[PDB]
């Protein structure tokens, strides 16, 4: 059975809608599955917000060390790092790290607020040539992931192209690119997702998302030992609002497209 047939079968048995875009940077070849369909990004959108702040830092050498005050009233539904810092400060760099490596929603909201709102994240994506990405809401509501809702969505192909540019391409100056990569490589939330479908010793940087409608996402850059990098987006969503998340489906998709 072909890769396409395998993805079709995985999707059908899983009881959802699967979106996959793999870019092989060895030859610029692609494996696409529903790659032009919109999906709710959920917390994968934090990559774009963190990168937007990194872009700003290219013209302000003091930005990443700027103090941000964390109040009790800033806490939302999931904030394992920010809650440790209530009544204190975190730097913008520390907020980027917390957002990316722990999926701290308070940290995401501080990045968005610093930028001037969700629309500023959209404008940053557009500045990278991504005509597809849109950020409309803050956390937690950006994770509602309602079928057919365009808010806070992108397509697998658009996100793969932009993640490639961010991490391996033209988007950021070198120090900032390297910082983004360091953050992604140190993610703690992705064990059971794309990483689980790959050789254990491959280096991976990724950002997950989990939302309503059992929406389960991961976007990754993958560094094989003897090959050029791969960029992989796996998005998955289901028909029932209260559905369980399905990290294993992302692992399976990763295994299929790297087999
Ligand atoms: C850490 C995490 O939450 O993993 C997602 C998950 C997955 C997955 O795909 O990774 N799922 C499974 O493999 C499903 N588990 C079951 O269907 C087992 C059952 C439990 C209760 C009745 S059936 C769901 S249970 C939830
Ligand atoms: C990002 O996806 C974010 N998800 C949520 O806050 C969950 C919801 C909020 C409203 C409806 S559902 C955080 N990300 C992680 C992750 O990266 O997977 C989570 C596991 C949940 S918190
Ligand atoms: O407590 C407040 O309302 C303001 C803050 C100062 C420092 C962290 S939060």
């Amino acid at each position: 059975n072909s890769v396409q047939q395998q993805l079709e079968a995985l999707e059908k048995s899983s009881g959802g809608r699967l979106g996959v875009a793999l870019i092989n940077t060895a030859d610029n070849s692609q494996i696409l599955y529903r790659a032009d369909e919109r999906f709710a990004m959920c917390s994968t959108s934090k990559v774009m917000a963190a990168a937007a702040v990194l872009k700003q830092s290219e013209s302000d050498k003091h930005l990443l060390n700027q103090r941000v005050e964390i109040k009790k009233s800033d806490l939302v539904n999931y904030n394992p790092i920010a809650e440790k810092h209530v009544n204190g400060t975190m730097t913008l760099a520390e907020l980027g790290a917390a957002a990316l490596q722990y999926s701290d929603n308070t940290a995401m909201n501080k990045l968005i607020a610093h930028l001037g709102g969700p629309d500023k994240v959209t404008a940053f994506a557009r500045s990278l040539g991504d005509e597809t990405f849109r950020l409309d809401r803050t956390a937690p509501t950006l994770n509602t992931a309602i079928p057919g809702d365009p808010r806070d969505t992108t397509t697998p192909l658009a996100m793969a192209q932009t993640l490639k540019n961010l991490t391996l391409g033209k988007a950021l100056a070198e120090t900032q690119r390297a910082q983004l990569v360091t953050w992604l490589k140190g993610n703690t939330t992705g064990s059971a997702s794309i990483r689980a479908g790959l050789p254990k010793s491959w280096v991976v940087g990724d950002k997950t998302g989990s939302g309503d409608y059992g929406t389960t996402n991961d976007i990754a850059v993958i560094w094989p030992e003897n090959h050029a990098p791969l960029v992989l987006v796996t998005y998955f969503t289901q028909p029932e609002q209260k559905a369980e998340n399905r990290n294993d489906i992302l692992a399976a998709a990763a295994k299929i497209v790297t087999h």
